[PDB]
């Protein structure tokens, strides 16, 4: 339009940067729902079956590598359905991802009407029990009522605590509408039992609403090699975890929590933990149970901070209060102020730029499951302070569930897009984007994206300075929500301000090997220029989540056109792994990024 060309002039990509869709030729598109920066320079693109009924019975599985230099993209055969998986980089700089989606079950029953799988349980080892077609359950909390259509059998239990019987069956609200749905796990009790029968005799079901269909996890674990380009299978964890968290320990070991396991309940508390040299996992010794995709990051004391943004699924009650987790002890310690408490699922979460700082910021969020609930506040955490709480931040215009949140090199955050309502539900994208400055806690409206992204969604920082925007599962493609929504296969590239101004400083001598504690030489001809000089862990972002980036500074020196930089001696904060390394100058632009093994 006009819009074009305001948008397109020099003064304003010098304030806002500029956006561009990049769309791939229809036999390389996919559904991308994972994403990460490999230390390749390459962007892994993960779909598995892409939520995609007909690639689960078919077992399509997909996987991309695009370069953002040369705009090239490729296939990747892909073992196992690998969405809904969790992901972080090893020290070797593999990606680890475990778990993922079991070949989905059709849903079944009138799209109408809440419902979904409740699990019941019989304690009685004595005998099984048959629930008839039209048992009614109510939840104990809630108060909701379901009915079943069909009758099950339940099991005996088995002796060893007795292990209950378990069976599977749907259930469904008598009268249409979302008044009837829930939102978070209940217990269920079964009404017209007496006595010993409805002592035995119990439900669990998660939320009972009306995006329906029921998903259970699998156990299966790889290593993504980047120089290979091949997924390389390891031991499978020992649960089957939908949506788990993989998140690295101060021992370079990684940590997998929570998840939907293989019948479709929240694994219980049950975490386990790869070790890389051995490719094998073993089981936490203590348990303590999350929603899934909890946000858990590695704080420098070594315990990991749980922000309380998470994908959703088992109680209100349990593993929703943000806090610092001891995983050695157990030990869990409430870290209180969070606003908006209520509404953390499908909240960001960064660790904020220095991670020295051990400041995080939680942003946006909805209520439970399919709740119209969103929020526009962003909440900061201080884990260094003498008594640390959640403290507001600056706000969004609008309610926002989905937002994506990157670090750039300058020490701001990218936060991006997102929706209103519930994936993308009464056509709510948000189509805006801002800079949040942590140092003034600021922010500052930015060129607007041109792609909507809510739900399955996520973006990537790149070695050159740009950004690169993925993904977005809207439930509906019309604002009345009357039509099933389409699966969106482009992705965007943003340019930040920063590459629209002067000359960028240059910078090699990449790749290298930096010890923890150790110094390394680069060549920059602007080395005098260099203020701020910045070691950022690629991320691998799903799900709102990405527990993998993070911004470290390093000190350095410079000495005619050679800079020399220092990597902190903590593990807790400088992961082993692949970096990026960037230097800024004093206006602010950023280098291209060299790549940094720290081992
Ligand atoms: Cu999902």
């Amino acid at each position: 339009k006009y819009h074009q060309y305001k948008i397109n002039q020099p003064e304003y990509k010098a304030a806002n940067g500029k956006w561009e869709i990049i769309e791939f030729p229809e036999k390389y598109r996919q559904n991308t729902i994972h994403a990460a920066l490999l230390r390749t320079g390459k962007v892994l693109m993960v779909a598995g079956s892409g939520n995609n009924q007909d690639n689960s019975d078919d077992k399509q599985y997909d996987t991309r590598i695009w370069d953002p230099v040369k705009g090239t993209i490729k296939k990747v055969p892909t073992p196992s359905d690998l969405f809904c998986t969790g992901h972080t980089q090893l020290a070797n700089g593999n990606l680890l991802i475990a778990g993922g989606t079991k070949r989905y079950e059709k849903l079944k029953g009138d799209v109408t009407k809440a419902g979904g799988l409740m699990v019941v349980h019989n304690e009685n080892p004595d005998k099984p029990i048959t629930l008839p077609a039209g048992t009614k359950f109510t939840g104990k909390e809630n108060g909701k009522t379901f009915v079943s259509k069909d009758p099950v059998l339940v099991p005996r239990a088995e002796k060893v605590r007795n292990d209950p019987g378990l069976g599977r069956i749907y259930v469904e609200a008598q009268k249409s509408g979302s008044a009837y749905e829930t939102g978070t796990e209940d217990n269920y009790r079964v009404q017209g039992l007496s006595g010993a029968d409805a002592r035995n005799t119990y439900g669990i079901a998660q939320k009972l609403a009306l995006d329906k269909k029921d998903f259970q996890g699998i156990r299966d674990a790889f290593e993504f090699d980047p120089v290979a380009e091949k997924y390389i299978k390891v031991d499978p964890m020992h649960e089957a975890r939908w949506y788990p968290t993989l998140t690295t320990l101060g021992d370079g070991k990684i940590l997998s929590v929570s998840g939907l396991d293989d019948i479709g309940q929240l694994v219980p508390g049950k975490n386990e933990v790869y070790d890389p040299k051995t490719k094998a996992w073993t089981y936490t010794d203590k348990v303590r149970q999350f929603p899934t995709y909890p946000a858990l990051f590695l704080m420098q004391n070594g315990k990991i901070f749980y922000s309380g943004a998470n994908a959703g699924y088992g109680p209100d009650d349990v593993g929703r209060t943000p806090g610092v987790w001891d995983v050695e002890t157990n030990k869990f310690t409430k870290v209180p102020g969070m606003s908006d408490a209520n509404m953390l699922e499908t909240a960001n979460t960064v660790l904020l730029p220095p991670a020295q700082d051990e400041k995080y910021m939680v942003i946006g969020g909805g209520g439970v499951g399919e709740s119209k609930l969103s929020s526009e506040k962003t909440r900061i955490a201080d884990l260094k302070a003498d008594d640390p709480k959640f403290v507001d931040g600056p706000s969004l215009e609008k309610g926002t569930r989905y937002p994506q949140a990157s670090i750039l090199p300058d020490d701001s955050v990218l936060v991006s897009g997102g929706s209103q309502d519930y994936r993308g539900r009464g056509d709510s994208n948000i189509l805006q984007a801002r800079l949040y400055h942590p140092d003034t806690n600021e922010f500052e409206r930015v060129a607007d994206p041109l792609v909507g992204r809510n739900y399955h969604s996520g973006s990537i920082l790149l070695p050159d300075g740009r950004l690169m925007f993925f993904g977005s599962d809207s439930l509906y493609a019309d604002k009345a929500n009357t039509k099933p929504g389409k699966f969106e296969q482009r992705i965007e590239i943003y340019t930040p301000p920063y590459l629209y101004r002067d000359s960028r400083p240059d910078l090699s001598g990449g790749p290298q090997t930096i010890a923890r504690g150790g110094s390394g030489t680069f060549t920059s001809r602007a080395a005098s220029t260099v203020k701020k000089v910045r070691l950022i862990r690629p991320s691998a972002s799903t799900h709102v989540t990405d527990v993998d980036q993070r911004s470290i500074a390093l000190d350095f020196k410079a000495d005619g056109d050679k800079l020399t930089v220092t990597v902190p001696s903590g593990k807790n904060l400088v992961q082993s792994g692949w970096y990026m390394m960037f230097v800024t100058d004093g206006e602010g632009t950023p280098s291209k990024a060299e790549w940094v093994r720290v081992p």
